[PDB]
């Protein structure tokens, strides 16, 4: 059972902005357990049915998962106003992260933050769910270790089969990550700025890819253009990534 | 009229202070409504009958305006003390949201900002109504996509805003809300800097007559800045009106949106 009640619920700061409306930080107060910061994700056109089946709808998805660098999904509140209750991860999104810490962050946090979210993934890839949506703005930062995955067209984040097809496979959340991976390494800057979406397919086509981040080890950087593969099935699932992001992690440390 | 019952406002935290006193929200739980989250401006020398009828002369300005992107008057309470009853913008003022999310707004949420208040200020257009007081400051925050004008009292000489005509002549037209306008939309791409930092006011009217104008903000785009410069014409009657600039920053959003 996953209704809670608006009583236990303390509606706090707004934190940022959601897919469906304003998301807030608060208190959960359960009568069980000490009470804990929590984000409340909020809808707007929540009235229409419509679109609350598309907004309860991520709730129920992520019921599924059970993942230290996944976001835990704490409960909703389904009468209007309809909200959404996860746990807080009390450091923000990723891409303001990286940007406001970009001189106080060392090589291997921003590995260790790429190799955390590759645990999701193959966890992600072990129920045999694809995210369709793996960049560094569906990233939330919950200590300076730790970051957990969230959000259950993107075009510059997409693979070919994506764009063209609309391909949706364990392989095309690779390339996604892949992209990620370099948002993390370029400390939040986002890939193809000063390109238009529409001219992306035809330069990916032509076998134009995002260059290497300043800094960025070169044996990273092979990893994020294996995941670029343009065929889906020379690409590395995300054991393969996971075991690889360890090894440049621990030798990055040393 | 807009007369409200007392019992039915529970004052709450103070939000700011306006030239009659301090500004508060509250809860107002309307009949036939259910709660509702209200500003509410409070007048301190209400007892004087000249201050209160300035004071409640705010309210009726505010009343004769029905737009989605200008804050709504709820009602008066004109027995003492006197208040006035604002729709109310949680997220508070727009300088404050910019400075604070400034690593957080995308470049797409600031041209959303610029082009909803193009939106109220061609609608005061369309009532040959002149605002004289347009400022980042004076721009309310309702959600993370969605500004509002804030009470035209509480936006009250501002030299670093104001168009030479209005400078130099005491003139202020649609055209010189057109210049502010743009003075706006650099604060909105700058989050939040004020203009002209650290520059006296007598030296700006020099430089702008000189043709010195604010500098393009990072990463603002250029047809965006000469939108703004277009804006800041010196000869008011080469200024676009709201209407253009609309249409304008809907394009600019669009291009925007497809990166
Ligand atoms: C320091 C220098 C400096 O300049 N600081 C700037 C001043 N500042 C700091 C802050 C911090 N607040 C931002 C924040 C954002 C999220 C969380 N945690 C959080 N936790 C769980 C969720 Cl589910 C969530 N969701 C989301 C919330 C918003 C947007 C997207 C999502 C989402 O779901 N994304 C996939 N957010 C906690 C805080 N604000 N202004
Ligand atoms: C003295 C020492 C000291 O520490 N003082 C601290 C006092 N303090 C608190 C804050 C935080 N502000 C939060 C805030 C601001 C506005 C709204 N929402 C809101 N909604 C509707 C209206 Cl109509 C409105 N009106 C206005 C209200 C205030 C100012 C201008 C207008 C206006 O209409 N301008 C054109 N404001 C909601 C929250 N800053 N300072």
């Amino acid at each position: 059972d996953y209704e809670i009640q608006r009583e236990r619920i303390e509606l706090g700061r707004c934190i940022g902005e959601g897919q469906f409306g304003d998301v807030h930080q608060g208190i959960y107060m359960s009568p069980e357990n000490p009470a804990m910061a929590v984000a409340i994700k909020t809808c707007k056109n929540c009235t229409s049915d419509s679109v609350r089946e598309k907004f309860l709808q991520e709730a129920l998805t992520m019921r599924q998962f059970d993942h230290p660098h996944i976001v835990k999904l704490i409960g909703v509140i389904t009468e209007n106003p309809v909200w959404i209750i996860m746990e807080l991860c009390t450091l923000g999104e990723l891409r303001s992260f990286l940007q406001v810490r970009k001189f106080s962050l060392d090589l291997a946090s921003l590995i260790l933050y790429a190799y955390q979210l590759s645990t999701a993934l193959a966890y992600l890839e072990s129920k045999r769910f694809v995210h369709r949506d793996i960049a560094a703005r569906n990233v939330l930062v919950s200590a300076t270790d730790c970051v957990k995955l969230g959000d259950f067209l993107p075009i510059k984040w997409m693979a070919p089969e994506s764009i063209n097809f609309r391909r949706f496979t364990s392989a095309s959340d690779v390339w996604m990550f892949g992209v990620c991976m370099w948002e993390i390494l370029m400390h939040g800057v986002k890939p193809f700025q000063g390109v238009k979406n529409n001219d992306v397919i035809g330069r990916i086509e032509n076998g134009e890819r995002l260059p290497m981040p300043p800094n960025c080890p070169p044996t990273l950087y092979s990893l994020m253009t294996k995941c670029w593969a343009y065929d889906p099935s020379r690409r590395p699932r995300f054991t393969e990534l996971k075991a690889q992001l360890s090894t440049i992690l621990e030798e990055e440390k040393l």
